[PDB]
């Protein structure tokens, strides 16, 4: 019995599709999936924002699913609901290629898609087994702009867990790699990144968390970067997004 | 029955003492007070940081109390746990008089006081009645630097409640004045300020939240500012803290 924990889809439909199909295969292999946690970014740099949302909505009907929004989702959601274009984004402190990806996302979502992100919770507060879990995109101190690093010593995660020590587990998206850090205050976990490559040769990465022990099993799944590349060019988006696709980046 | 909700003690012992004494008096008059929520800032501008913590500690032994830290508390907690002086504060984006108050608080607390603040939660998550409640110092988007304003239209509070709509009530400290705004997503409440005067002729302000209806009753209690003025001068702190005591300010 496990909870499937996914993060940072970032508008990448092929990676999301590959992760969920792998989860279905693993069900056939004796892994019982009680429920799903999906952490932002939900939409972002990659050009399938409406399709990602459709897949999540179907899953939310069929399964027990809890979702929280990430930094890119918030940039879209915070906009005036009556705005006629995504011009407000150019004022923000962001790289040029990121502004263009988010303006594209804003337009392609329409009013219904923007509204869906506005309904997304910031915080995940849940129980698995007898254990209480707290989830946030960035860090406890700063939900959208906070950054928890991967590959740090136990003391690092202990200091982060301390202000949320009421909980048995903290889940964050911002490390972008698998994190599994037992501390005196609880366990800090990052499932990895489904659709936002942090480096080269990225595989869609997520975790199955054991409901009894809270130990994560990290899973990696290949997806086709070819159709994504061809979809970016066909929508007229910066060449820098293709670089991130094959070389990595930080949101 | 009621929950006593208090915020922004900010190191002001006489104001905290007067509010708690009024709560005890209202219980003598036949008010059922079952628990306490205490929101930051716990310490800050006023020169009674150690004593405020002793009153809270004693109250936590005898009553059902949930506490969260505020901006000023976080600035102290953030610091390297065996730094020798509060020199790090001089590099922060804070007015001169605020820097001096916080350096004094850092020293007066000692290691044991600094560690007490490091143990305080960021988030309040609770049930009262069958109603879920979420509390944070600043705002849901930004726990320490976020600001929810008083005296805005209903639509302003609705957009703030929307990302925490899974809850029946949001409690924030940052307005500094009583707020009680029903929205379609839940009720946004600020209890007022116990020890940080927002303007002139300040009384210690807090709320009793009806457990059934979630309607706040705002209570104002008088306290002595002259003894505080005397302690500020005796301890060498800036004249601007005295100006805040009598004419108000913002953290
Ligand atoms: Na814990
Ligand atoms: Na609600
Ligand atoms: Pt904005
Ligand atoms: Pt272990
Ligand atoms: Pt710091
Ligand atoms: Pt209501």
């Amino acid at each position: 019995v496990y909870v499937a924990v996914l993060a940072n889809i970032a508008g990448n439909l092929p990676a999301l599709t590959a992760a969920l199909s792998r989860i279905e295969e693993m069900r056939e292999e004796g892994y019982e999936i009680e429920k799903y946690y999906i952490l932002g970014n939900i939409v972002g740099l990659f050009p399938y924002p409406k399709e990602v949302i459709e897949v999540i909505k179907d899953l939310t009907k069929k399964e027990n699913v809890k979702i929280i929004r990430g930094k890119y989702d918030q940039i879209i959601a915070m906009s005036d609901p009556h705005a006629t274009d995504p011009g407000y984004i150019d004022k923000l402190e962001l790289p040029g290629h990121v502004k263009k990806a988010l303006k594209f996302t804003w337009e392609k979502l329409g009013h219904e898609g923007r509204e869906y992100l506005r309904d997304l919770p910031i915080y995940l507060v849940d129980k698995i087994g007898g254990n209480e879990v707290f989830g946030v995109y960035g860090s406890p101190i700063n939900p959208f702009d906070g950054e928890v690093l991967a590959e740090q010593p136990t003391s690092y995660y202990e200091a982060i867990m301390r202000p949320v020590k009421d909980y048995e587990m903290l889940i964050v998206a911002s490390p972008m790699y698998p994190v599994d850090a037992m501390t005196r205050y609880g366990r800090v976990v990052c499932p990895g990144s489904v659709g936002f490559p942090p480096g080269k040769e990225h595989k869609a990465t997520f975790a199955l968390v054991d409901v009894d022990t809270l130990k994560p099993k990290f899973i990696e799944v290949e997806y086709d970067k070819k159709i994504i590349e061809e979809r970016i060019r066909a929508e007229g988006l910066p060449e820098e997004i293709i670089k991130i696709l094959y070389h990595g980046g930080r949101p």
